[PDB]
């Protein structure tokens, strides 16, 4: 993938939010912007340019369930990847975020290692 693809990191903790953005800035991809739940996320993908979304689960005003279904059902951005990130693992959470058009997910805690795998593992089914 693009090395300069730009990130959308949203959650409602800025030291997650930093989290993310170093991990990423580990594996190379340091054209990163943060937003901080569901509504400020489309605020700013609605100002177009981006190229991957990672989104917590659970966030108020708009989780990420709703922020996902809201992407996928619009558009220029609607093929936008998505990973979601949880902090703890539900088969019902997960066939609902695959069903409505999730990338992948991960579970947090986690490390520079595990992000590129998944990374890696959406590039390759996306063809990117």
């Amino acid at each position: 993938a693009d090395k300069e693809l730009k990130f959308l990191v949203v959650d409602d903790f800025s030291t997650m939010r930093r989290i993310v953005r170093n991990l990423l800035k580990e594996l190379g991809f340091n054209n990163v912007e943060e937003a901080e739940d569901g509504v400020d996320a489309l605020n700013k993908l609605q100002a177009g340019g981006y190229g991957f979304v990672i989104s917590d689960w659970n966030m108020p005003n708009m989780d990420g369930l709703e922020l996902l279904k809201t992407i996928r059902a619009n558009g220029a951005m609607s093929a936008l990847p998505v990973l979601m990130v949880t902090a703890e693992a539900k088969k019902e959470n997960i066939i609902a975020a695959a069903q409505a058009g999730a990338s992948g997910y991960v579970v947090k805690p986690f490390t520079a290692a595990t992000l590129e795998e998944k990374l890696n593992k959406i590039f390759e089914k996306l063809g990117m």
